[PDB]
């Protein structure tokens, strides 16, 4: 539709005026990184080798930056927490981070305390500091009351991926078995995150998601020339913007608080697996391809089944995580939008 392309254009224009905001953020990040390196506990801190200082959780909020600080640590040993499949206690194989030990277990709260305290005393050099909920992001910088920067601490592990990822990343018929093998040789990450326990760490594969999104076709030259333009990334942007607009419209009702961009990005990767050919994503079929993403997301809400793309036993739409009414709420809203050609995009 012409409205979908209209939305994408405006999302693109609001993105283009950011190279000045990025430079600022990059300056604050390089400063905090040098400061964190001074402390003996965070000597191995750095950025994920993803090719960017930052990401944007919300495509409609170019002023809200998101940054991850990775921590190179000695070989980590992982104890699953309570069959949650994605949350773990962190331990050291053999006897620098010893100050954060609560016995044999690496303490997230003790490491969060020092991380936050160090960044608190460093923003005193037009930047205030704020802290939020969960454990991740750990802190939130506020630059000139116009730009926010969420910062997440992440432990880096070069061990093999956890057992719960064994049947995930089902890209073999899309991106190939060779690629899946290469990707699973890369490190994984753990972010401090409470489990509904205060000292757990949650797996993070955001760096793998980025690699897939930026190298997304069956053809190695997908989107590198005019003959091979697909609408995969445009469809993901529209799904993100859809959810972002619904959460903004219903922010003062409760039923959408448990949904996030992680849910639409997960459902999108499943649709890429279901439609592995570049010819199922021709730029001229944007409206049909976007509709395919909407209706797959609805099927997930109705059946209350949204498997984590990396950890297939973790059901993101589990009753234990999101109440059946909330999913019925969102199913209704999306059906309404679909049936009325998406007023939220007007
Ligand atoms: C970036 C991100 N990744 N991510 C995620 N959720 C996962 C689940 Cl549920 C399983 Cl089972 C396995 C792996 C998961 N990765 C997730 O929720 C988020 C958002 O929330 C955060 O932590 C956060 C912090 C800063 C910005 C954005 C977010
Ligand atoms: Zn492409």
């Amino acid at each position: 539709a012409s409205k979908l392309r209209a939305v994408l254009e405006k999302l693109k224009l609001s993105r283009d005026d950011i190279s000045t905001a990025a430079g600022m953020v990059k300056g604050v990040v390089d400063h905090l990184l040098l400061r964190l390196k001074c402390d003996s506990a965070f000597r191995g801190v750095g950025l994920l080798n993803t090719g960017s200082y930052y990401e944007h959780v919300k495509i409609s909020a170019p002023n809200e930056f998101d940054v991850m600080f990775k921590l190179e640590v000695p070989r980590i040993q992982l104890e699953e927490y309570s069959n949650t499949r994605a949350y773990y206690f962190v331990k050291f194989k053999r006897n620098p981070l010893s100050q954060f030990l609560e016995g044999e277990i690496l303490s997230a709260s003790k490491m969060l305390s020092k991380f936050r305290k160090i960044i608190k005393e460093e923003i005193n050099d037009d930047v205030i500091m704020k802290r939020k909920r969960g454990g991740s992001p750990a802190v939130t910088l506020l630059i000139s009351e116009k730009i926010s920067v969420d910062i997440t601490l992440a432990l880096e592990s070069k061990s093999s991926w956890p057992a719960s990822t064994q049947e995930g990343l089902r890209i073999q018929n899309w991106l190939s078995a060779k690629v899946r093998k290469q990707l699973r040789l890369k490190p994984f990450y753990l972010v401090p995150k409470h489990a509904k326990q205060e000292e757990t760490w949650r797996l993070s594969f955001s760096h793998i998601e980025k690699e897939i999104l930026n190298n997304h076709g069956k053809s190695k030259t997908c989107c590198e020339n005019k003959e091979e333009k697909c609408c995969r990334k445009d469809c993901l942007k529209l799904m993100k913007y859809l959810l972002e607009q619904l959460k903004e419209r219903f922010k003062d009702e409760e039923h959408l608080d448990k949904f996030s961009s992680y849910h639409v990005k997960t459902a999108f990767f499943h649709v890429c697996t279901q439609n592995p050919q570049d010819s199922q994503w021709d730029r001229k079929d944007l409206g049909l391809c976007f509709d395919n993403c909407v209706t797959y997301f609805l099927q997930c809400l109705r059946t209350e089944k949204l498997e984590n793309y990396f950890i297939p036993e973790f059901n993101l739409f589990s009753s234990n995580l999101i109440d059946k009414r909330s999913k019925e709420f969102l199913t209704k809203q999306i059906e309404y939008e679909r049936n009325n050609e998406f007023p939220v995009f007007d």
